[PDB]
Order: C-alpha cells, then structure tokens, then sequence
C-alpha cells in the first residue's frame, strides 16, 4: 500500500518479517525501512498505524546496547518518540505501535508490518 505525505512516497509492508526481513522488504520494493524525523511525518504514520491496528517495524536500530540508536537509511536526526523511559531499553531494534509510539526489541522478533519510504 502507498502513500504520499510532504515530499514523501511511504510503503506500507503487510507480511511476517524479522527486523532483518524488513530490511530485506524494504529493499525489494525499491525503499527503504522508514526514518521519522519530526512530528509532522510523525503524526501522519500514527494515523496510518492507529487505523491498521498492529506494530509496524520502522528503520532504527543500535549497535552499542542503545547508547546510540541510528537509522538505517542513514539520516541523522535528533526526533524521538519513544512510549517510554523502558521502551528504549528492551533491544536493539525498534518498532512503531498502534498508536505511534517507538519501542525498542530483538531484531529477531517477528512483526507482521513494516513501513518503508522511497
Ligand atoms: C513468522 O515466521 C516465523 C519463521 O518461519 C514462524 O516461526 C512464525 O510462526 C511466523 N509467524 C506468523 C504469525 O506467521
């Protein structure tokens, strides 16, 4: 499913992936696993997330047992939008809820959603 905000072309991916399968996914749809820079792109993926209902994997990740999360589509960036003080805590990898919010989990996890952008 495609989507346009701003200047921005989204793919929302339906399918059971790992954080590394999103990767994957992404790629062969010729995006890649989203990066959200501010609130305004922000806003419009809870609306997306809030309607689909279900955690969609989202391209931030950490190397360094999160004392530094990047995204792997290699913008940099200071936005966040954790749920909580714990949630950037639990793993390496990070998803988006069903209403927006970022956690952070085992890359290795299985999903059934991804959102990509071109
Ligand atoms: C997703 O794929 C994994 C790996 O094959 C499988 O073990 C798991 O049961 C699958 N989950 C769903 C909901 O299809």
């Amino acid at each position: 499913n495609t989507l346009e905000y701003g200047n921005r072309t989204y793919k929302i991916i339906n399918a059971n992936m790992t954080w590394y399968a999103a990767i994957k996914t992404c790629l062969m749809h010729k995006a890649q696993l989203v990066s959200i820079t501010d609130q305004y792109h922000q806003s419009f993926l809870t609306v997306v997330l809030n309607r689909l209902g279900y955690a969609h994997w989202i391209g931030l990740f950490t190397t360094d047992n999160g004392l530094n999360f990047d995204w792997s589509d290699g913008t940099k960036s200071s936005f966040t939008f954790w749920k909580d003080e714990e949630s950037s805590l639990l793993g390496d990898c990070v998803f988006a809820d069903s209403n927006g919010r970022w956690h952070s989990t085992a890359c290795e996890s299985f999903l059934q959603g991804a959102i990509c952008h071109v």
